[PDB]
């Protein structure tokens, strides 16, 4: 079971929220919905979020926040501290442009590193009931 207006995949529920929110603000928003920024650590979870991005007309540059973060030099999922294993970086990413690209988001439907105060839409996940 997933809540109404959310998209189901295996044991997860996702939702796209149109916003102009920093990564931190987006996290706070997902937490109020009982969830977290989406952490697509499998190829198929990414395909589902990508489909949602296309559905919401957010398939180009400065696509939505995801829950990956760069702590020091290490790319990891926020909720778990897990180092990225499966990767979905876009071509020539990550590139750390301007030196402060410490948050994960979709850029042209691929992962990119972006400055965390950039204002974007966001994707949340929660456990299915
Ligand atoms: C109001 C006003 O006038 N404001 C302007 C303000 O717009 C402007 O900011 C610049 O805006 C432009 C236009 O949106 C930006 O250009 C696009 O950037 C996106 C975002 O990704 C880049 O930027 C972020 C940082 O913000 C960074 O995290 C990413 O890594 C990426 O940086 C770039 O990485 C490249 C490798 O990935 C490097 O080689 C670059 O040097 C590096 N850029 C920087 C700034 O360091 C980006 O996605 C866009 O790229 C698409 O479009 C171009 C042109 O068509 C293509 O050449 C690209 O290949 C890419 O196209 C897409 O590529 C996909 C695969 O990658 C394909 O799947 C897609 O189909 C294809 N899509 C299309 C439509 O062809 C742009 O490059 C830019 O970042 C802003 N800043 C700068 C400095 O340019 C500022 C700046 O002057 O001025 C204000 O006045
Ligand atoms: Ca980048």
């Amino acid at each position: 079971g997933c809540p109404d207006g959310w998209t189901q995949f295996l044991d997860l529920c996702y939702i796209y929220q149109s916003a102009k929110a920093s990564w931190a603000s987006a996290q706070s928003s997902c937490q109020a919905l009982g969830g977290i920024l989406a952490e697509p650590d499998t190829a198929c979870e990414n395909e589902v979020l990508i489909h949602m991005c296309k559905e919401n007309g957010d398939a180009g540059s400065f696509g939505p926040w995801l829950g990956g973060q760069k702590v020091g030099g290490a790319w990891q999922w926020s909720s778990s501290g897990a180092a990225f294993d499966y990767l979905r970086w876009g071509p020539n990413e990550p590139n750390n442009s301007g030196g402060n690209e410490d948050c994960l988001h979709y850029n042209w439907l691929s992962w990119n590193d972006l400055r965390c105060h950039y204002q974007a839409s966001y994707l949340c996940q929660r456990a299915a009931e």
